[PDB]
Parts: structure tokens; sequence; C-alpha cells
């Protein structure tokens, strides 16, 4: 039952690439079990960035990330928070692989369109943050005899 | 500004298709206004599908579009509502082209993945029974100027 | 159950083709159930092309159909026959949708990638013609009650 | 030989569409001759629409024309005036079938991405116009045989 | 004769309809299909085709599960297309394999790891001989070839 | 602002990726501010390969890129001359990575489909050896603030 909190930064949102992040974590097979835009507030996105907020960028990133929609959301499946990351690419996009979506679509680490969890204990707190346990969906995925063994 | 009622119903769910049924929309510059993911009751989809209660075969309808989660969303931009039955294709894929959604992922009109309003009126209705006035996020395109003359 | 005979001609082997024409059918849903690689005879291509004899110029079409392998498969699905012809586009590409496989990538008649059954009185007999019922594959698809109702 | 001309408008160049415009005609086989990004003066984009130039639209039309720069190109291919047009979709997309250019990317005819040839006539005039001979390259297309009957 | 490799899509592979995909990612890298077809595998060919295996705990699971659905062998040409073959395939592992592999773009678990690739020259042609009898493989000139190597 | 030199070679011609690469860099939000298509002189291509011209297969390599006609073009954004070189992927296609143009796409060094600057140096001088400063055009990206922080 592993899950990973993924969320699309306001740039994602304004160049059109919510759809790409969702459909990479689909063709992946993970479920998508919660999704949302919302105006994010300053309050949860200090709660969010609490690990960064003794750093000196960190009202910078607050008001950025209040500056237009998120998209956050929740997939669910094996390894799925350490794939994530994998898909993700480096922070630093001249760091990514291509394939991954900084490195296909990001120049700017300040610009890098997708946030997701670093950890497990990361996602649990993040998903719990963003999202109330009724909002969290629940199915059996089908082709689930098929992506696990 | 115009803007449609799209829904990706439980079987687009299942096959991993949602992240496809909103690109296909960014990709024409239209905005997403907001989206989730949900268990739709049975009174909503009966209020929803009102008009239908006089075709054959209602229960069915309603235990199929229960029978998994569903993905509501709101798009905004210009001729969003006919363009977006054109982009979903006919209601019965073998009448749909391919490029459309139904025509290129879907073999069984009672199967069809997503469902998209038929007007300006059943738009704005289907707009108002899904999300409240709160959930629709407001926000400046940035390449407003180069799809909209 | 269903089925129809799709095949790539020499051109679609030689321009890279195959994947595409089979992900297309993947895509909607529809079961690959045989597949192969071939040098048609000159035999097997007259009966196949048997219809075509009362036109002009059958030696050219012979031919041409000889002149490199070919890939014979079967697809299984909900009127997978008529929804073939459709993606596969009209015989003349320059009737053919944007969308369909020769509007996709087809200039001349005589070069069109790819060869479908146009009813399912063809396909049975094409699919007799190419394949033993010893080279038909058979399986539950995890999806089925997804893609049909 | 056989040849049209395309144009990606200065709303295509903003919206990072002249690979794809591009690519649609090179995956029919058609064979890319000449190509340029230029900024167009009013002089020039007066000659090009000679036709249109008593109209009350006309100073709106040139200055979106001469707003960015354009990237006029030519392309060589059997029934390629013909076939760009479908391929290009009807003038206002939402006119245009899904799977054109215009029929994905575009939501207002005065944002219409890309121009190509109505007519032969017509391509020969336009190349002419924004081309000088020595501009269009020759060479063998090796798939020829494969393309063409 | 030019390299070749052994390239199988597996049981979930076919379920999950990757088989295109898996071909078309060759094709574009400009190598020859040669040889192709769906089967239904038998035991007795699996524990031949892995018995390099055959000692170790998991090969009798394994040559269950890759006999309980349809497989689809096929067998590509071009230069080095065994050791890109492993690179486009992908680690082993899914959470090893890098975005753009198909397995790093597919694949959660190593035992639904979706397509088999051979690791070596020698394997490659064992493997060929295995599946594919001489008269099953295809030759064709392909037009675009001075354009694919020098 | 920081610009580097891409062109496709012969093979990426013929193979129909001129396209594709285009897209490559303009999906990373890269702008793209000079193109043609030219028939490269000798003299030219021994000057741009003019730190090769002690080795031995520079008389081959010179005698090949004049083969067939080549497209040359210049992109423009943060980072592009490093990034440009990881999207291209190693100079061997047997060591790059998938997901590279080169991983993608080639078999053979000698037929690795497109060209890339692989310093700041080399890119000021290779743009202002094919590219006259008429050439060279300039915009303001309307998404902008959204790739660049």
């Amino acid at each position: 039952p592993e899950r990973t909190f993924i969320m699309v930064k306001p740039d994602g949102v304004q160049r059109g690439l919510v759809g790409e992040v969702i459909q990479r974590f689909e063709r992946r097979g993970y479920k998508l079990v919660a999704i949302k835009m919302m105006h994010a507030s300053e309050q949860l996105l200090q709660t969010h960035y609490e690990a960064l907020k003794s750093l000196s960028f960190f009202p910078k990133l607050v008001a950025y990330m209040s500056s237009g929609p998120v998209v956050p959301m929740v997939f669910e499946g094996r390894k799925v928070v350490e794939n994530g990351r994998t898909m993700l690419g480096a922070t630093k996009p001249e760091a990514s692989c291509p394939g991954s979506i900084r490195g296909d679509y990001c120049q700017d680490v300040g610009r890098n369109v997708v946030h997701g969890s670093d950890s497990t204990e990361s996602a649990n707190r993040e998903i719990n943050l963003w999202f109330s346990p009724q909002e969290l969906c629940q199915y059996k995925q089908a082709v689930d005899p098929w992506i696990h063994e």
C-alpha cells in the first residue's frame, strides 16, 4: 500500500503539463487515488515546506507557490516513492537525464514544474496535509496481477 | 469566459487515460480551472443524467458510473463546449474518427471513457452540480495573446 | 468473438511502421491473438486477392506484395472489423481523415502500408488462408470488464 | 514534382509548434526542400495577402503576421498540396477534424498556427515569392520506392 | 550475417498492450524486424530458454509464470543490436532503470518487467535458433541502410 | 543571451527526423531563433570541422557531410549549450542514454543524425559561420516568467 505525493507547480499548470505528469505515472501502472486543483494558502505552503523554513529562499518560495493554482495528487503502487523521484529527475534540470520530467521540460531549478515526496515518511505527511481521508479514493486495479508479482 | 464540464468515467480511470484526456485539452490551449477524483453518489448521478431517464436501462448506467472513481473537471476557453464535443468524438465509438478520444480508445458505447457537456446550458448546469464556486480557480494564461485574437 | 485480419504490407515493413499499426489496435483495447512475419508466395497472394482479379494490373499487385516481407496478424474484440477499417482509413490516402493510418503516413494507394478485412465474411476467409487454427492464441484480457458492457 | 508552401505563423512559433508541423509532413514521407525563420516586413506580407488588401481586417492581419517571427517552408511529394490542406485542417478550428493541426492545437481562426497553399497555382506563387531558386534543395529520398507506386 | 538479438514480450507485456511499443522502440532506431510470432510457450521450451537459471530457487516460479499466458518472441537485426537492446530495455530491476527505457517507463516489479532480451551474442544466437526455425527468419534490404550505418 | 548551434546531418534529413530534433528543444522551452536547409560546401564544412583537420577521418567526414542537405539552426535559453549536449546524447550511440536523440534513433557514430556545439566558444563561432546576422531572429517568449526564475 505504498503511496506518494505529487504536485504540479504553478509553472507546470501554466505550461500545460498537468496531463503529461499524470500520464507518466499511469503508464507505469500506478493508481491515481486523489487529485484536485487549488490556490494553496501561505500557511499550507509553509507547513508543506517546513524543513526549509530556516533557509534564506523560504519566503520567496512560499510566495511563488501561491502565485498561481497548483495540482496536488496521490499515486499508489510498488516502490512509487523511489520511482517517482527517478521519474521527476534531479532537482537541478541540467543534472536530470533525458526522459525524466525535468530533463525533458525544464531549464531552472526554481521553475521545475512538479514536486514529489523524497521519502516514505515525507509522503505520508504530505498526503495527510493536502488531502482529507475522504478525498482518498479506493479501487481494485484490473491489471494488478500483471503489474505486481 | 466559456467553460465546459469534462469527466473521466470509471473505465477511463481503470485504463489509465486520465492524463491523456487532460492533455488533449491543454494541447489546444484550454485552461484547466477545476478537477477532483471522487466516488459519485447515486443521487448525484441520477440528477446529472436526468435527461437520459426517458431511455432504456437507466439503472445499468447508474451502476456503471458508480462502479469506480470518476474524475470531473472544468476547462475554459473559446468555443470549448463545441470543440470539447469534437475532441471526445461521437458518442458511439464506431462513428468516431481516429484522433478523437473515443475513436482512439473505445470499442463500446457503454464503456466510452469520458463525458462532456453537449451545450452551453448543459455545461453551466453540470459545473454547478459537481463543483462549488470556491472550487473553480482563476488565473491569467501567459499564452493568452497567442491563442485567441 | 469477432476477429479481423490485419497485415502490414512490404512498404509498412520497410518504413518501420509495424509497431505503430499494432499499437493503434492495442490502445483501443483489441487483443492480438496471432502474428508472424513471412515472404508470401504468389499462390497465397492470388487467393488472398481473388476478388481483385476483375480489376486491371493484377500481376503488378502480386509482384509488389511479393517484393518484401509482410506481417499478417489477427485482432479480436467487439466491432473490430468495422473499427479496423476506420482506423486504417480510406483506401486512397488522399480521402483518408487525419488520425487514420493511411491519413497519417501514406501518399499513394499503391503504397498504403497495411491491409484490413472489409467484412466478417472476408475476415474469416483471410484468417484461414494465413493462419492454421493452431496458431491462434487464447487468453482472457484483464481489462475485459472495462472495455465493453 | 509537386510542391506546397507551408508557413508557421507567429503564434505557432511562440507556442513551440514548429517541430510538430514539420513532423506531420515528414511522417507522411514528404520531403522538406526549403525552410527559414524570418521577420517578414509589412510590405512582404502585403504582397503575400495581395487578395485581401482592400478589406477592413487587412491592417489587423498584417500587424499580427509581423508581430513575431514566421517560419516559411516548402515540402515536395505526390498530392502534397491537397494532402497539406487536409493535414492542416479547416481554416476555422471549430470545423477542423481531430488529428489535424488546427483541430489538435487551435481555438481561434485568428490564431490558427500555420498557413498552407490552397491550390497548385497558389503554391507556385507563394514558393517563388518567399524563396529564391537557389534556396530550394534537391536530393533523392531513399524510401522513394516504398512511398510511390 | 549481421548481428541479431532475441527480444520477447512477456505475458504481462501482452496483457498490458505493450507489444507495439516494444517493436517501435527498435524500429525507430533503424533496426530490422526479421522474425516474430505469438505463442503459448511450453514448460519444456521455457526450461531450455532459461537453462542458465535452472539451479536457482526461483526457476520453477519463473517457468510457471512465463507459461501462464501468450508471449511474443521476435528477432531484430542491425549494428550493435545486442548491446543497444539491453540498454533500451533498461535494468532488470525497474527501480534501477533509467527513464526512457522500457522497464523504466512501464514497470514496477522485476517479476513483471514486460520484455526479455538477449544478454550476449552467444545467448542471442542460441535463443534465436531455439525459438525460430531458419525458414521463419526473413531477409530484406533496408532502403535506409546507407543512412543508418557507414 | 545563451545560444547553441544545432545541425541536422544528412542522415537525419533522409530519415525524417528534422521536426523531432526541433521539438525536443521547443518542449524544454528553448526558443528557435534561426534555421535553414542548405547544401553545405566543402570549404564551409572544412572550416566547421577545423579542429579535426589534421585527423585521418577528416576528408571522409567532409565528403559525407556534403553528400546531402543539412539543416543548421540556433536555439536560445538558459544553459542551452550544456543541456543541448545532454539532449543529443553521447557521440557514440551505444554509449547514449535512452531518451536522448542518439540513444533513441542511432546505431553508428558515423550516422548520428545531429550535431551540437560542445562549448560556449564553439557555439558562438559556429553560429556566425553558418548564419549571417540578418538570419538571427529575436522575440519575447510569452512563457518566460514560467520557465526562468
